[PDB]
């Protein structure tokens, strides 16, 4: 086996599934991180939205979505009109991947390799499993490559409703921007990516 295939335990309980992963080994993450991140919602979700790891805030709360971010991204949930309920929100790694400067009002967040993403892609694939939803969310370039390949771009597919045989389930897929992309740049253009982030996550509430 691969990565964090044998820390996977055989259960879809999502408790247990987060239990596990904070004793997973599959990369060389684990080692700096404060604890995993696992995903937060119910299996009841139909959407299921995924980022590309925790930050410096999740990695401390142990919790998706809790900063800046997070803020960008539920201002554009509520203009779609996508209830919370619906949603079981992850990331593609678990741990946090960083190293610091010295100045810095933060720990910098650094990219996975695909290896990571690799090794970790067994948890990702548990909570695909688990919820099993309709739809996908892939949220920036690291996410939408674990599901549809390391060349996917997602600035040309944005948007479209993907369908790919070797996800389990096959839901609906939809590549958007990641919404730490829109914490920067010119104020008309924040606006319009932003538009363009709601009318991804409509496309994806409307599978
Ligand atoms: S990043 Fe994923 S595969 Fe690597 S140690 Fe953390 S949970 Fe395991």
């Amino acid at each position: 086996m691969a990565g964090a295939q044998d820390f996977v335990p055989h259960t879809a309980d999502l408790a247990e599934l987060a239990a596990a992963a904070g004793e997973c080994r599959g990369c060389g993450l684990y080692r700096d991180a404060t604890q995993a991140v696992f995903g937060a919602g119910g299996r009841s979700a139909r959407i299921m939205m995924i980022g590309e790891q925790p930050g410096d805030k999740e990695d401390l709360a142990g919790l998706p979505f809790v900063g800046p971010a997070g803020r960008l991204l539920d201002r554009a949930l509520e203009a779609a009109d996508i209830d919370r309920d619906a949603l079981y929100v992850t990331n593609a790694v678990k741990h946090f991947k960083f190293t610091r400067a010295a100045g810095g009002k933060r720990r910098i967040q650094k990219t996975p390799s695909r290896t990571e993403v690799v090794a970790c892609r067994p948890w990702l694939i548990a909570e695909m499993t688990s919820v099993e939803p309709d739809v996908v969310v892939l949220l920036g370039a690291t996410a939408a490559k674990a599901l549809l390949g390391n060349d996917f771009r997602v600035t040309q597919h944005r948007g479209e409703v993907l369908h790919v045989d070797d996800v389990p389930g096959d839901p609906a897929l939809v590549a958007t921007v990641h919404p730490s992309s829109l914490l920067r740049g010119p104020k008309e253009e924040r606006e319009s990516a932003f538009a363009g982030l709601v009318d991804d996550l409509r496309v994806a509430a409307d599978v």
